DNA sequence: GACCACGGCGCC
DNA sequence: GGCGCCGTGGTC
């Protein structure tokens, strides 16, 4: 309540307030502290922005990140954000944890660092005794908030005359295909208009709607439905072309080169630390944890991401992350052997459950699929892949009974746990209908296994990143089970070596971890 | 110019 | 299973 000048007393709260919400491209409109019960206002931000020794308090990510902008070195420190998030994942935002336990979310500055002051001790107190919660915290996601801080200030290189020649060679062929379709079509629409579409698939040409859409009940025109009538008409076959270029190129073509900072002449995303319910990171603003990869066009995007001058890309996949872990957690004998053994695993499960049938379950057993699923997609009938999946766990008989366990407990203590302790509450494992119940168990018993391999993951990124400035070697890029690293030349293929050890023996399982590596100068080239 | 819901799709 | 962003359509 009292007001005394700035600066602030030692291990003070900050509150802060931004033009906008990229800390990279915001203006530091004003800033303040708080310590004990009084708050100090700086009459000029910028400059007092220079008397903080760190950034502690609700969001100190982002302050951080723009204290690093102006070229200063003010680490982040501790954020109740990261408190609540860890006692309940639902805790997303600021305005949310504050309409939960306590004040009001504003956006006058010396407001925001009174509000940090008292959620850190209230949601610390309710942290007292929960030890593998406050380990993760200590250990795991306070200092990762540092590492993601230069990450998203260090931002990533672009090939901006490349995505603009490739811009207008896509805009060649995307016009190509929308005259063919008007052809077809008898005549010219909106085909961004999956309203528009519908209508004349449907009613003015004879085709056969299979499926509707969620919440109003149309007629579906989604790429499932469509590839169903690449047979029906020649038409279709054109629309998914179309749609494969349309949206490659108003999503990542177009955007991305109009996003280079002036200051950096790189390209700035932000890792959001509470923004999922597993415990995994978010990327937006934008997302660069979804470039395209897999068509020969998304593959072109991909090589315009580059290093800089004098420097090379160093890229880091674990394999099987999640499959390993559910080894780990299940303890499973079998499932294990098949990766002590250091074999090809969708092999070896086809061995020792008798290739492609072998694959889907494995991937689709992390997420509960349906057996009418695998009787659709692999091309056989219902009971053939019904089989399969009752043989899948004769196979491996400890996954389903840990599957069961999972949610057991789940009922009974109201949320689910990771290897680390990590909680989701997930409430309707008991709801009397169905669909919402099943749907529910799919969440829960998920989350373990995809939340363990972000523990991992992230553990990693804290170990490694001292390392990485012992060689004066940058960390760009996360993609939930990958990193992309930038290295000098000279030193990038000690990098490669220590960075894979790092992330290999991170946390020793019941199995092997394993790190395909790879050293490019284009995030394409780094990996084939 | 702002925001919103929906269908649709990129990635792990 | 877990995310975020696109254009369309509608509203203020
Ligand atoms: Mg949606």
């Amino acid at each position: 309540l009292e007001e005394a000048p700035w600066p602030p007393p030692e291990g003070a709260f900050v509150g802060f307030v931004l033009s906008r919400k990229e800390p990279m491209w915001a203006d530091l409109l004003a800033l303040a502290a708080a310590r004990g019960g009084r708050v100090h206002r700086a009459p000029e931000p910028y400059k007092a922005l220079r008397d903080l020794k760190e950034a502690r308090g609700l969001l100190a990510k982002d302050l951080s990140v723009l204290a690093l902008r102006e070229g200063l070195g003010l680490p982040p420190g501790d954020d109740p954000m990261l408190l609540a998030y860890l006692l309940d994942p639902s805790n997303t935002t600021p305005e949310g944890v504050a309409r939960r336990y306590g004040g009001e979310w504003t956006e006058e500055a010396g407001e925001r660092a009174a509000l940090s002051e008292r959620l850190f001790a209230n949601l610390w107190g309710r942290l007292e005794g929960e030890e593998r919660l406050l380990w993760l915290y200590r250990e795991v996601e306070r200092p990762l908030s540092a590492v993601l801080a230069h990450m998203e200030a260090t931002g990533v290189r672009l090939d901006v005359a490349y995505l603009r020649a490739l811009s207008l060679e896509v805009a060649e062929e995307i016009a190509r295909l929308e005259a063919e379709v008007f052809r077809l079509a008898g005549h010219p629409f909106n085909l961004n208009s999956r309203d528009q579409l519908e209508r004349v698939l449907f009613d003015e040409l004879g085709l056969p709607a299979i499926g509707k859409t969620e919440k109003t009940g149309k007629r579906s025109t989604s790429a499932a439905v469509l590839e169903a009538l690449r047979e029906a008409h020649p038409i279709v076959e054109k629309i998914l072309q179309y749609r494969e270029l349309t949206k490659l190129k108003s999503t990542y073509i177009d955007p991305l080169p109009d996003l280079i900072h002036p200051r950096t002449g790189r390209l700035h995303t932000r890792f959001n630390q509470t923004a999922t319910a597993t415990g995994r990171l978010s990327s937006s603003d934008p997302n660069l944890q979804n470039i395209p990869v897999r068509t020969p066009l998304g593959q072109r995007i991909r090589r315009a991401f580059i290093a800089e001058e004098g420097w090379l890309l160093v890229a880091l996949d674990y394999s099987q992350i999640e499959l390993r872990v559910l080894a780990h957690l299940s303890g499973d004998e079998n499932l294990i052997r098949v990766f002590q053994e250091g074999r090809d695993i969708h092999t070896e499960t086809a061995s020792w459950m008798f290739r492609r049938a072998a694959k889907t379950i494995n991937f689709g057993v992390l997420y509960g699929m349906s057996a009418h699923r695998l009787s659709q997609e692999l091309a056989i009938p219902y009971e053939e892949a019904q089989a399969f999946i009752e043989r899948y766990f004769q196979s491996f008989p400890k996954v389903r009974a840990w599957i069961e366990k999972t949610l057991e407990e789940g009922r009974r203590r109201g949320y689910v746990e990771t290897l680390f302790g990590r909680r989701r509450y997930v409430p309707d494992l008991e709801a009397r209908v169905k669909s919402v119940r099943e749907a529910a168990e799919r969440m829960a018993f998920n989350m373990p296994v995809q939340g363990t391999a972000a523990d991992l993951m992230k553990l990693a990124m804290v170990k490694l990143f001292p390392r990485l400035e012992e060689m004066g070697a940058r960390m760009l890029l996360q993609v939930h089970d990958e990193l992309v690293l930038e290295a000098p030349k000279e030193r990038a293929e000690a990098v490669a070596r220590l960075a894979k050890e790092v992330m290999e023996g991170v946390y020793p399982l019941a199995v092997p971890l394993e790190v395909e590596v790879g050293i490019g100068e284009d995030w394409l080239s780094a990996k084939e």
